[PDB]
């Protein structure tokens, strides 16, 4: 092993992104829940206290005040999972009207149940002015004892949405859903899913999926194309249900990772069949990130050529300004469809660095920042809490971060600082994964300096350096947090499991920039 | 269509019985109930209230009493869940050291759902007498408002059982259970499902179930067996959840249908072994009941050549009198095998009238009898409460009916006055399924008589007859209150769908004798 100014291992370590974004960006970041069941406290009252509080809190004026903000400004998010929003006025209205009630039927409750999913998608996409306007937040402290100097702003509208979504949950417990499938559950779920509960949660989440994809095949309908023999009000349950199905493979595909075992494998409606086939790209291609085959360059070909015909379709879309559905809409195909179009590149970057891909790599991510800064013109900023910019945003700023440490580029360098930029204006309303997102652009910036001001090593055979030990320990470090072994001992019994400066450097930077802060 | 003295119709009349057996007499009478959520009162409390009463009633001399029949009689249906009983000891005596607490732990509340899961199978298995000396049933009238002159053995046993069972759900749900995969959880459901819970609740227990095929998957362990490389504490987990799994997937087949979509697909653990062995040759064997595809000769053949080598396993296990365990676990094995030989020899009577087949059928019938009526020399009596017995007994008594309608046999005439004796003698604990059962017996006589007293027509190319069409009108009616396409369009809105002297035989019969009756 001696000095080396070679290159030939930048190939093996474009490969190694794919993992690592897989582990790190994916799975460490948004889906690994540390959980030590003997300090976690038991739901003795099951939620009763909690959402007795807030069931009261939230009043019929306001309520109604959400629905009309959803009707206004939310149809591209819950069409496909509750279908046209106006039936839905009538459960409210019928929710208030049994409010006082002492005795209640499932049936009742699982509209409730419904509503209140609604209202949680509702708080978390208000603007915060909106949401002044309508609710005082000093109920709030008075009963959860916070800082009464604590505003809306300041990380309490995530809060009222939190416990929102616990209340839909505890209403859909109040229902015995587990004796009682019905498809309340998985509209409800759905509805929940536009919003970053499961992020929050996501073994609750990955449980209720596995309950949704249970409800679902209970029904036994595989096919959802209306028949000549067919009752009309039978033709639209299953149209109804088909968009529900898809809705919720793009909640499966989203979920995925070792904590998700189970899979479940006209017009408006147009686009929902829009929304899916963008879903269903992204992940052929991420498909490739935690394996060790690469995808034939014939099939990144073909991925092209599908994306080139959505990419069609999705700028033919009008969008009527003056329509807040239609603006949203828009927004939410033209992010998707360009995060698509970043994948495709980036994945011809590293494995066959195809001619022209940095530079497609480098003006989709500018595309996805315009279309975020776009935004900032208000009266659309609330577009921007959308989940799918925040899990976008990560794997851009992480790879660009990454790409920055090892190959030189002006461009690249300056979209780079752009990016991070950008990512410090998201919405507060992500909470601690921004600052989590954050910190690990800082900890790959921190980790370019290290690359810098200390040489690489060759044995001849391989190359050494501790930013490659880092990196590489970052991926063990995670896979372990993982690992269900240790719970499945601590479950079982009592048992209990026994079993150079280059050192000096990892075990440094490791201490100062514990990968496990990304974790939850 | 004239008169006819024919029999060519008994060849698909026996291919009939196959669908008939899966949904009258599995389907409909164990996992099909009724669900009208309109009229279905909520839980707001959500058990609180009711597992207030019941925790505060088992007092800790009692529940000690509990492990100790457990402990000496119920190993052979425990072992497989929760391995060795002596730990669970500790489990009980730190459940009391915190009865008291304010605050409980998610860890500790796992413990304490899995020791009351083992408390309800106590409870289930428990003979009456033992069960008088131990508790007053007293506490419960007062608080259940029940008539205070119902005793222990008048179904109020089984009262007692099934809210053991819904405290032992409650304190797992004080666990989140959705928010925390642990092992415990299916190990509690793995000894409620030794009772009759799964035939209660068979939605609820469907659900739980496919909570628990999520949990296993959640380990990732595919494979069992111990590792060189592995810590003994690790090798002692993966052997220990190999049973589960298999114990598992014993449940998984038994609680198979419509409303089941998800499917899981040494010494004492050489038990466990040949347990799940003779299982899976049962579904072998049942897979073709709602199958139209007959099983090849070769196939039988094949299943009976596997059969005899575990009858001899089976013979050579020896099983001490002096303890109960051992005799549990003898009659456990004697009574599937015999199950699995009365089918494979009703499988080749029915599909290819094989020699000696009815002979077989006759034997397999009384050796099954033989077994349960064995056990009425009491201390031995509370075995016939295993579901098994019922299960066998119901298909059983069900075909010799059925065989008994439309072929002449003194032999099996007289073993079916023998098996309608048998089923009035089966443990009470069994509930209102024994009634459906007797019911659906009756009610195939009846269908003899009315076979005798008419005629069987002939068009030429079919044959035609009352009884015929009741029999295919009693899968007709099972098959559609299985079907979920309604309770799937009353959870999406408001919408409501619209769409001879042999005529009035069939209607009179079926307002006499209403197949809907043996449902729940
Ligand atoms: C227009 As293209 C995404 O095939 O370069
Ligand atoms: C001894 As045999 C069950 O093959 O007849």
């Amino acid at each position: 092993i001696t000095a080396s100014s070679s290159k030939e291992y930048l190939p093996d370590l474009l490969l190694f992104w794919q993992n690592y974004e897989y582990w790190i960006t994916n799975i460490g970041l948004y889906k690994t829940k540390q959980r030590d069941l003997t300090r976690t406290p038991a739901n003795l009252d099951t939620d009763t206290e909690e959402c007795m509080f807030w069931m009261n809190y939230l009043q019929k004026d306001q309520s109604f005040q959400l629905m009309n903000f959803a009707m206004e400004n939310l149809g591209a998010l819950y069409f496909g999972s509750i279908g046209d929003i106006s039936e839905l006025y009538l459960r409210v209205e019928q929710y208030w009207d049994r409010r006082a009630d002492k005795n209640h039927s499932v049936d009742g409750k699982y509209w409730d149940a419904l509503i209140w999913s609604v209202f949680t998608m509702c708080i978390y996409y208000m603007p915060v002015e909106k949401l002044a306007e309508i609710f005082s937040v000093y109920p709030l402290h008075e009963y959860l004892g916070s800082n009464k100097r604590l505003n809306w702003e300041d990380g309490m509208q995530l809060v009222m949405c939190q416990n929102f979504a616990r209340c839909s949950l505890f209403q859909l417990k109040q229902c015995d859903f587990m004796a009682h499938p019905d498809i309340r559950l998985v509209q409800a779920y759905l509805i929940l899913a536009t919003t970053t509960f499961p992020y929050d949660e996501p073994l609750l989440a990955n449980s209720l999926l596995t309950q949704c994809i249970h409800t679902f095949k209970n029904f036994h309908v595989d096919d959802f194309r209306p028949l000549l023999n067919d009752d009309p009000v039978e033709s639209i349950a299953k149209v109804t249900l088909g968009r529900i199905f898809y809705r919720l493979c793009g909640c499966d595909y989203l979920q995925s990772g070792p904590r998700k075992p189970i899979a479940l494998h006209r017009e408006e409606n147009s686009t929902e069949v829009l929304y899916w086939k963008i879903i269903s790209l992204d992940r052929d291609l991420d498909q490739y990130l935690n394996k060790s085959s690469k995808p034939p360059l014939k099939t990144l070909d073909a991925i092209r050529r599908e994306l080139d015909i959505f990419q069609y379709k999705v700028d033919s879309l009008e969008e009527d300004f003056r329509s807040n559905n239609s603006r949203f809409q828009k927004f939410i195909a033209l992010f998707q469809i360009s995060t698509v179009s970043w994948k495709l590149f980036k994945m011809y970057l590293i494995y066959y660095d195809t001619a022209d891909s940095l530079l497609k790599v480098i003006h989709y991510s500018k595309v996805i920042i315009s279309l975020i800064v776009n935004n900032f013109h208000a009266k659309s900023e609330f577009f921007n809490r959308h989940p799918m910019v925040m899990q976008t945003i990560t794997r851009v700023v992480s790879f660009i971060s990454f790409y920055q440490i090892f190959v030189e580029s002006a461009a690249v360098k300056q979209l780079l600082v752009d990016l991070t930029e950008l990512t410090a204006n998201l919405p507060t309303i992500f909470g601690s994964k921004l600052d989590k997102l954050v910190y690990l652009t800082e900890r790959l910036s921190k980790l370019k300096l290290l690359w810098d001001k200390v040489q690489l090593l060759d044995s001849g055979d391989s190359f050494y350096h501790p930013v490659f030990k880092i990196l590489q320990n970052d991926i063990k470090i995670i896979e372990l947090k993982n690992d269900e072994m240790f719970s499945l001992i601590k479950g079982l019994g009592s048992l209990v499991p026994l079993n150079s400066d280059f050192r000096t450097i990892v075990e440094e930077f490791q201490s100062e920039y514990n990968i496990s802060d990304i974790l939850s």
